[PDB]
């Protein structure tokens, strides 16, 4: 299987396979059962922000996740990504609906990493039809709205559930490497969840992964496109 | 064919090709023989820097190549971009050899390109045994020394003749869009020695359409950028 | 007197001290009378953005301004402004108004300079009632609306004539330097609002020697930057 | 008095005021008695590197002081600086000798900080003479090797004792904003430590303090040029 480190922004409780009964962002390290959660309150319809941080020197991923209210929900997880990633990764943003739906739509997306210097950085403040830099695996599509589009939405604008779709870097990125005295990452995106379902679901997450990773079958809803299973 | 901007640190003068009668640095512009050269003294053995930086806003594509000594040369030339590259592209460095050989060594490389924003930026200050994110064509090799050797060199550190190389960005770039107020682009690289009578044939940053593969025939005084000398 | 480099975004035509007849945009070299302008249509009460853009290898200042809707107007004048420069110097956004009037509102500014590394990289994206890095002069205030309204402006909004202010970023900056290879700057600033007849008189962006202050008299046409439209 | 927080790279033990009885890399809070501390091998004559990172998210103050040859000690400090420093601060490096000495030669610094975007960054990778954009406290000089002597050196090139000297960013820093979401910073210099004395003193430090701080008297020593007292 892949190996998945994530922030997922966790829109629908699977309170039987360890979410906390409440929307969430969580910290998932190789299991969509995430090592840290905090309470979220995903504000339905409005453009979200996901900041992502992480430095091979404090060894805490942490992530917030804010919206133009000034509400914001934060979780850390002190980790050493070292131990847990492959040398070189993509970098990418998944989400998935499944019996309810959202749009997981994202407006813009940056990523810096670094060895210390080796660096990547992209920014996408808008996502062309054909964004060439960018891999789009499942239900995921972009153009022409400058928007992202994980998961399947139709023209007329409403989510589908049981999709997922994922967009990774098309570069593979260093993310760690024995020599470097620090490695650092930073993951930024907006997004626009909107949902006129009983509840929305599923998530949005950030996610590093190996280099080859692929949506990993039967990955919608609570898997968030992440994982093969819920262990 | 593929289409080619460059900025060449062309060590070899190859007269009959239009080249200068002295090394030089050029900017070609989808074609080897330069619009525009200055005259360069490749420091036999030292590392040189080049940046390279254009604006779709001044239309300036510019280079300059400099060594610690504060030598440098500097070669400018007025294009815009946006027409002659597609909007998306590959970024590389290409460096060959010919008759007469050199070390096409590359210490670092760096390239930022933003769309204002979009943007790329990598930098390479170590190149690794196995660079993920570069595609080497040719001849081209890194590691594990940390450095991009774009040409062959055979274990007794000697550069081979007729070799060809390049290594190109993993990640197309979206080099210009139509709407972007600044489409700029810069790059950097450190970088030549030989103890032939002669060095040849340089190095080049280049953009490339994305799916640029080195030309048939394009080592020596072809850079491995184009596949003759029209 | 001061040393003045600027990019002015110049919305009421001077003609009797060389301005074009139509709001422009103009390079100026230590003179108010531009350089270089193009035609620029300034729209009312839009936010604008302005890019300057400048390194000492291809020497060419450039500006662009432009406007949500596409449109834009460019300016580049060849210079190299380490013949113009003291080496260390200020940088700041100036604005005037003087008959008419105008709200010169900046709601972003950012900068960078490197000389290549040394480097300075500054962006307001909102301002601060007490934005200490900022060095205001004249009428110039920010806060806590997130601007920087350069000219006057009562409480109901309406902005006031014959107002002149600045507000220069706090630090010096090391704008060239001989041996730099490189000695490149950027600044971008968003910011115009009018009911008069006419808006005037603009904005600059400007590097200045160090202790630059706003010169007496320099209202109006002046912009804030010279003491006089010689 | 001011506030200081520091990274110290602290060469001398002062186990009379809770240094640890090695050379060692701290985090100061309001003291010159590290928070935390992490044994340092000091290099003598080599060039070390000391990166410096926090953000207000993982709210964790860390730092790691390397060589060329890979020797390298990180300390980390869980602080929520929004708490201790004030909303403006000057950026610093700030050393001293006392009894003994050593060259606290700085070669490069770089600085930034964001709140997210606001941000300053500075880099020195050389020093000029007349160096405009630092404000040089107490014995601190530039020029014309390209490096900051933070202490005192003959011309002879022998470090002076009971020298203290700081660099100031000339610029006052917006280092938090209620408003921001993330307030990061992260610093960087490069050092060379030398002395032929029985030991070396006293070390450097990177601080951030109020705006108007100043080498507090009788800071040299033990007390960096950072503190009035050793409490
Ligand atoms: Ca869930
Ligand atoms: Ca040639
Ligand atoms: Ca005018
Ligand atoms: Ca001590
Ligand atoms: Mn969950
Ligand atoms: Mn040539
Ligand atoms: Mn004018
Ligand atoms: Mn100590």
């Amino acid at each position: 299987a892949d190996t998945i480190v994530a922030v997922e922004l966790d829109t629908y409780p699977n309170t039987d396979i360890g979410d906390p009964s409440y929307p969430h962002i969580g910290i998932d390290i190789k299991s969509v059962r995430s090592k840290k959660t905090a309470k979220w309150n995903m504000q339905n319809g409005k453009v979200g922000t996901a900041h992502i941080i992480y430095n091979s020197v404090g060894k805490r991923l942490s992530a917030v996740v804010s919206y133009p209210n000034g509400d914001s929900a934060t979780v850390s997880y002190d980790v050493d990504l070292d131990n847990v990633l492959p040398e070189w990764v993509r970098v990418g943003l998944s989400a998935s609906t499944g019996l309810y739906k959202e749009t997981n739509t994202i407006l813009s997306w940056s990523f810096t990493s670094k060895l210390k210097t080796n660096a990547l950085h992209f920014v996408f403040n808008q996502f062309s039809k054909d964004q060439k830099d960018l891999i789009l695996q499942g239900d995921a599509t972009t153009g022409t709205d400058g928007n992202l589009e994980l998961t399947r939405v139709s023209s007329n604008g409403s989510p589908q559930g049981s999709s997922v779709g994922r967009a990774l870097f098309y570069a593979p990125v260093h993310i760690w490497e024995s020599s470097a005295v620090v490695a650092s990452f930073d993951a930024t995106f907006t997004f626009l969840i909107k949902s006129s379902d009983s509840h929305p679901a599923d998530g949005i997450a950030f996610f590093i992964s190996n280099i080859d990773s692929s949506i990993p079958s039967g990955s919608t809803g609570r898997l968030l496109g992440l994982f093969p299973d819920a262990n």
